C-alpha cells in the first residue's frame, strides 16, 4: 500500500504472469489420468505434501508479491456453492490473458475490449440449458447414488486403487444429510490401523478424550450431560479477598465449602444414572475420583465444536449452572464406547435417535500414500452434497468444452468491428482444454483435436475425451460428470475476474471472506 | 525575508500550473463513461480512497504549495445547494488560464482585460433562460421519480450495467426520508453472493453481532428490549464505600445479591415472551445464561445510531433501568431472525408498522468495484434530495456546454477588437467539455467535435454527446438530465475564484517567523 503504482504494459504483465505460472500447473490435474505434484518448503513444512486437488494446495500458500492470491482465495466459495468437481474454472481465466498481446498491435483502449465479456454473459447463458444433460436424482435412489461423479473425481487421484471403493462410501453420508436444515455436522477422522475397508461408517460422533486413568470401562443406557460453566470454583467477582484467619483451624471451613460442590454434583448425579459427563473446559480435581466410584465416564476440555454437532445429535440439553441435569438436560442411551481400534485408542458415541448427523473413520497400511485418504476426503464430501441440491450436472471429460466452442467461432464474425476480434479470442481459449487432456493420455495431441470437433459439431453431447482409448469415446458409460452450477459459475467468474486486472491499477488487501 | 519570491512571468505561472494539473484527473471522470481513481499517500491515510466525485478527493488533501486548496473549497458551498451528479465546475476554471499566455502579447493592466469576466456574467444569463429545461418532479411522484439524474451521476461510474437498476431503487429510499424528519436512519451494506436484482429492500434494520455461539436459532413474534444502561453492576449513587467486612462469612451474602439483579430480568421476561435484547455497551455474564434457557436473542454493544433509528421503527421506548420491560416499551412483532443469504450471517430487523425508517441490503459478485457501490448509493441520497428542492434542471451528455458555446462566438466578434480577444478566450473553454466526454468512450475525438456542433447549432436542445454511439443522439430517450443551480454557480464561482489570482500582480512574500 506503500506504492508500485505500474501502469498499462507492464502493471497488464504482472497479472498476465501470474495466470501463466498457475495455469500449467493446474493443467496437469485434470481427468482420470491425473498427475501427483510435490512440493518442497522449508520453516513448519517438514516434507513434501502431494495434492492433486487444485485448490486446496493454492489456498494452503501465500507465497509471492504479484497478485493472484484474491482470485485463488476466491476458487474456496465456489467449493462451497458447488465444490471441486475437477480443476478447471482457473485454467480458463488464465487463457484470456493470451491475446492481450495481439491486443498491443490493437493499440487503442484496452477498455474498449473489455466490452466483450457483457457479451460473455450471453455466452454464459447460451452454454446454459443447451448442453442437454442428466436426468433424475430422485433422492436416496438405488444404484444411481454414486459410482460415478466421486469416482471421477478420484480417478486422477493416486488412491483409487483403494480408494474408489470407499468414494463410493461418501453418499450414503449424504442421504442421512438432506432434508431441512442446512449443512451441518459432518465430521470425518484419520486410522493408523489396516483393513481391507478403508473405512467405516458410524452411526454416531469420534471424539478422541479421556477422563483418566481410573473410571469403568464400559457404561450402558448411558445419559449425557453437557455443562457451559466450569467445574472450578474460588475466585468470582467480589472477592472476599485473600485471607488469613485467626486460628487456621477456621481455613478447614473454606476446605470444607470445597465439598458442597462436590456433593451437590454427586447427590442428583446419582437419580439419573449419568453413564458420561462432557465438559467444554478446565475440570476441577475433587469431582474426577468421585466419577470413578460412581461409574461415569467424564471428559475434560472437550473441544466446543464436537459439542455442537452432539447437541443436535443426543436431542439437545439447555445448558447452565449445576441445575442442568436431570429434565433440562435431554440423553439420548444408545451406546458410549471406548474402543480400541486396532492401535491408537478413541471414544465413541453412536446409536443416535435422531439420525440427521453422522461420523466417518478411515484405516489403512500405515505410510505417506494412506494420508492422502485424509486429502481425498475432504474432496468427497464437498461434490456429493452439491449434486443433490443442484439436481443438474453436465458432461464432463472435456463433452462440455468443445460443444460451446464450435458456437462461440460463429459469434466473432457476427459482432461488430472492435468487438469480433475479441470475441473471437475468447473462443480459442476453449481450444486448449482437448489439448491439455489428450497430451497426458501418451497419445498425439495433434490427432485428437479434429477427431474431437467433429462428434461435438454432430450433436451428441455424451461423446468426449476418452484418455485411455486415444480417441473420442461415449462419456456417459465412463461415468464422469461435473455439477451444473460448476460450469454455471466458472463462466461468470472468470468473466468478472479477468476483468478486473485490466481496470484496477493499484491492489493490494483488506476487507470480506 | 528567505521565504519564495515571484515576478511577472513565474508568479501567474505558479496559479498556472495548478489549474492544469488538477484538469487532467477530473477529466476521465466526467460524464457515462468516467473512469475510478486510486489515490495513495504515505501517513494519516490508512488504505487506499477511490472516489468518483472530484469535490471529496480535492478537499481531503492539500499535496503541495502551489495554491489550489481555496479553489477546492468553494465547490462543497455548491454541494450543500446541489454538488454532485458529474463534476464539470471545476474543469472549466482551470482552462481559462490558458489563454492568459497570450495576453503577455499585451503587457500593462490585465484589469481592462478582467472585464472578460463581467463579460462571463453576460454567458451566465444566457444559459440561464435558454434551452427549456424540465418542470415538475413536484412530490413523491409516480413515475419521474427516477430513471434520470441518479442513472447519470452513476453512468460516469463502471458499476452500470447492473447499478442502473440500483439508482432506480434509491428514489424510493428518498421518498421515505423526505419530510419534517430531516436527514435521519439511513444505512446501507453490500453483501457477496451473486443475483440479477443485485439488491434487496429491507422494511427494518440490518445488524451485524451475535449474543454468543449458543442461543436460539430463530425468534417469532419477536418484542424488543432497548437499554441505555448496561447490564453491569457494583457502583450505585451512594457507595457504601470501600469494602471490608469482619471475616470471611459474610461476603457470601453479596455474591446472593447479584442473584437477585438475574432473578429480576427472568421474572420480568418470561410473561412478554422477550425474543431479543439490544444493548449499546458492555453485557455483564450472569444475565447471558439466561436468556440461551429462555429462549431470547441479545445483543452486545450494539452502535448507538443503529439503536435511535430502530426505536423510530418500532415504536419507540423509554429506556431506564430494569423497570423498562412492558407498556412502558413498545415492540414491534414481525419476524427477528438471523439468515445466512449467501455464505456470510447477519441479523435481520424486519416488519416494522410504522413504515417510515428502511435500511438497504445490496449483492454483488465478492470484490472491490462492489464496495464502489457503497460509494454511490451514499452520494445517490443527496442527489435526490436537491433534484425536488430545486424545481430546476437541464440536459445532460453535454447539451448544455455546445449550445452556450455556439452563442459565445457571436460575442466575441460583437466587441471591439481587444475586448473581443478576450471574450472569445472564454468562448473556446466551453469547446474543451464535448471533447473530454467523446474521448473517453473510446471513438476519436475529432469527429466528434465537427457534427455536434452543427446539430446544436440548429437549435435542439435535447440533442448531445453520445458516446454508445459513436456519435451523437437523442439525450432525453437516454434519461440524462443535471440539477439547475450546478450551472448558476459554476459560471458566477468560475469568474472570481479565477479572478483574484489574475488581479494581484507581482505577488512577493516576505519577512515572516
Amino acid at each position: 500500500a506503500g506504492a508500485d503504482e505500474e501502469r498499462a504494459e507492464t502493471a497488464r504483465l504482472s497479472s498476465f504472469i501470474g495466470a501463466i505460472a498457475i495455469g500449467d500447473l493446474v493443467k496437469s490435474t485434470l481427468g482420470p489420468k491425473g498427475m501427483d505434484k510435490i512440493l518442497l518448503s522449508s520453516g513448519r513444512d517438514a516434507s513434501l505434501m502431494v495434492t492433486n486437488d487444485g485448490a486446496t494446495i493454492l489456498k494452503n500458500i501465500g507465497v509471492d508479491n504479484p497478485a493472484a492470491k484474491v482470485l485463488v482465495d476466491m476458487s474456496r466459495v465456489q467449493d462451497d456453492e458447488v465444490g471441486d468437481g475437477t480443476t478447471s474454472v482457473t485454467v480458463l481465466a488464465a487463457e484470456l490473458l493470451r491475446e492481450a498481446e495481439s491486443l498491443i498491435a490493437k493499440k487503442i483502449h484496452p477498455q474498449t475490449i473489455i466490452a466483450g465479456w457483457r457479451e460473455a454473459t450471453k455466452a454464459a447463458r447460451q452454454a446454459l440449458l443447451n448442453s442437454a444433460v442428466d436426468h433424475g436424482s430422485d433422492e436416496v435412489k438405488f444404484r444411481q447414488d454414486l459410482m460415478n461423479i466421486a469416482g471421477t473425481t478420484l480417478s486422477s487421484k493416486l488412491l483409487t486403487h483403494h480408494k474408489d471403493h470407499f468414494t463410493k462410501l461418501a453418499v450414503e453420508a449424504v442421504l442421512r444429510l438432506k432434508g431441512s436444515g442446512n449443512l451441518e455436522a459432518i465430521h470425518v477422522i484419520k486410522k493408523l490401523g489396516g483393513s481391507l475397508a478403508d473405512s467405516y461408517l458410524d452411526e454416531g460422533f469420534l471424539l478422541d478424550k479421556k477422563i483418566g486413568v481410573n473410571q469403568p470401562k464400559r457404561i450402558e443406557n448411558a445419559k449425557i450431560l453437557i455443562a457451559n460453566t466450569g467445574m472450578d470454583t474460588d475466585k468470582i467477582k467480589i472477592f472476599g479477598s485473600r485471607v488469613r484467619v485467626d486460628s487456621t483451624a477456621k481455613v478447614a471451613e473454606i476446605e470444607h465449602a470445597e465439598k458442597e460442590k462436590m456433593k451437590e454434583k454427586v447427590e442428583r448425579i446419582l437419580k439419573h444414572g449419568i453413564n458420561c459427563f462432557i465438559n467444554r473446559q478446565l475440570i476441577y480435581n475433587y469431582p474426577e475420583q468421585l466419577f470413578g466410584a460412581a461409574g461415569v465416564m467424564a471428559i475434560e476440555h472437550a473441544d466446543f465444536v464436537g459439542v455442537e454437532r452432539l447437541a443436535l445429535v443426543t436431542g439437545g440439553e439447555i445448558a447452565s449452572t449445576f441445575d442442568h441435569p436431570e429434565l433440562v438436560k435431554l440423553g439420548s442411551c444408545k451406546l458410549i464406547e471406548e474402543v480400541m481400534i486396532g492401535e491408537d485408542k478413541l471414544i465413541h458415541f453412536s446409536g443416535v435417535a435422531l439420525g440427521e448427523a453422522c461420523t466417518i473413520v478411515l484405516r489403512g497400511a500405515t505410510q505417506q500414500i494412506l494420508d492422502e485418504a485424509e486429502r481425498s476426503l475432504h474432496d468427497a464430501l464437498c461434490v456429493l452434497a452439491q449434486t443433490v441440491k443442484d439436481s443438474r450436472t453436465v458432461y464432463g471429460g472435456g463433452c462440455s468444452e468443445m460443444l460451446m466452442a464450435h458456437a462461440v467461432t460463429q459469434l466473432a464474425s457476427r459482432t461488430p468491428g472492435k468487438e469480433a476480434v475479441a470475441m473471437e479470442s475468447y473462443a480459442k481459449a476453449l481450444r486448449m482444454l482437448p489439448t491439455i487432456i489428450a497430451d497426458n493420455a501418451g497419445y498425439d495431441s495433434a490427432d485428437l483435436v479434429a477427431q474431437l470437433r467433429a462428434a461435438h459439431s454432430e450433436g451428441k453431447t455424451t461423446a468426449g475425451l476418452d484418455m485411455k482409448e486415444g480417441t473420442i469415446g461415449d462419456m456417459s458409460v465412463l461415468g464422469i460428470t461435473e455439477s451444473f452450477q460448476v460450469k454455471r459459475q466458472v463462466l461468470l467468474s472468470a468473466a468478472e475476474a479477468a476483468e478486473v486486472i485490466l481496470r484496477v491499477d493499484n491492489i493490494i488487501k483488506a476487507a470480506p471472506r
